[PDB]
């Protein structure tokens, strides 16, 4: 079978979203769409944090299939955590349902990790990052041999840059279980595979980069010659090692670090007038990120100036991965997310 996700696309190209359904009778939510990760949570209806009050939270009362556990959770993002407890339901998505998924009943979270309209995320990568130790959703149906085909088609619909864009979009993309949507995607899906030691998050090496025509050097101290960059669904931007971005932004004319002092350290502005050319060679091809995902617009009163999709996120040398490559590349191209063979795919948008 396959299966189709719509997705609402929240606050300007942040966020990826769709429906999930948790429980008996069913308590339907928007959650973020996480190719980064691997667990499944919803925010509790015991929740007592602001946003808990303003969103749909999931009542475990209320489900008669609902088992509870006390086994805490607890999950680490680039924007913050998120902890509670597990618990086990029946959980539908895109017409699919696995009966008895473990997933994460969440309590607290850092400020401002979500907000309505979404109450959770549902991880989309490998069972070896899942926090929880459970199989992910998507890995379940997968390996079943559920699906027509052992593969994810994405689709990241673009607002950055449309001056008349809603903060909730819910024209905003699909993902569809299960085959590739050929309507979406013309030409044919260049492949890169992953080996069964890569596994984890969705990840695949950087082969090179270009920027204003200048080929950056990608090396770095914690992922050498070449970076494992996580092709992720659920972030905004493309994190890389300081280094990389001191270099990425030494190509444009005019770019500058923003300062700690701003808010802003970790981002790069340059002039608003320039429009960068850049791109992310994978799999022997090279993929362009257009100007209206590159350039986020003014962060100070320096309207003159403005800052870039690429900053400086260094992080733990126990990360298998040096890059964290966002929405802001990822609506470039249609993504095809392969269990078996293991691999990422890009196929040109049609
Ligand atoms: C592939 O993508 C196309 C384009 O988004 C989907 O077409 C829509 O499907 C719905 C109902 O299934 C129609 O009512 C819409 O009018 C279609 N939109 C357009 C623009 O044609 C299609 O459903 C997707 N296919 C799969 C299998 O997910
Ligand atoms: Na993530
Ligand atoms: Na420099």
């Amino acid at each position: 079978a396959t299966g189709t996700v719509s997705l609402t696309d929240v606050g300007l190209d942040a966020s990826y979203a769709g429906q999930v359904s948790i429980g008996t009778p069913a308590q339907d939510f928007l959650v973020i769409m996480d190719s980064g990760s691997s667990d499944l949570w919803v925010a509790g209806s015991t929740c007592t944090e602001n946003f808990c009050k303003q969103t749909y939270t999931f009542d475990t009362s209320t489900s008669s299939s609902f088992i509870t556990s006390s086994e805490a959770f607890n999950i680490t993002y680039g924007s913050g955590d998120a902890d509670g407890t597990l618990g086990t339901d029946t959980v539908s998505m895109a017409g699919f349902t696995v009966s008895d998924q473990t997933f994460g009943v969440v309590t607290s979270t850092s400020a401002n990790l979500i907000s309505y309209p979404l109450s959770g995320l549902m991880g989309l990568a490998w069972k070896s990052i899942a926090s929880s130790g459970a199989t992910p959703f998507w890995q379940t149906l997968a390996a079943s041999g559920d699906w027509d085909s052992p593969e994810m088609g994405v689709y990241l619909k673009r607002y950055r840059g449309d001056n008349t864009a809603s903060q909730i979009e819910t024209d905003g993309g699909q993902i569809l279980f299960g085959g590739l949507n050929t309507s979406l995607y013309n030409g044919s899906v260049n492949y890169i595979s992953i080996d069964e030691s890569e596994k984890d998050y969705w990840r695949i090496p950087l082969e090179a980069m270009v920027i204003q025509g200048n080929s950056v050097s990608i090396a770095s101290s914690s992922g050498g010659s070449n970076p494992s960059c996580a092709i992720d669904t659920g972030t905004t931007l493309i994190g890389v090692p300081s280094q990389t971005a001191n270099r990425i932004y030494s190509q444009i004319a005019g770019a500058e670090a923003l300062s700690a002092s701003s808010g802003y350290e970790g981002y790069y502005q340059y002039p608003c007038d320039t429009e960068v050319t850049v791109s992310l060679q994978f799999g022997g091809m090279s993929y362009s990120i257009s100007n209206a995902d590159m350039n986020l617009g003014s962060f100070t009163r320096d309207t003159s100036m403005c800052t870039g999709a690429f900053f400086a996120m260094d992080m733990s040398s126990r990360s298998p991965v040096q890059w964290i490559v966002g929405a802001s590349f990822i609506k470039n191209v249609y993504t095809a997310f392969r269990y078996n063979p293991a691999a990422i795919g890009f196929a040109e948008l049609v």
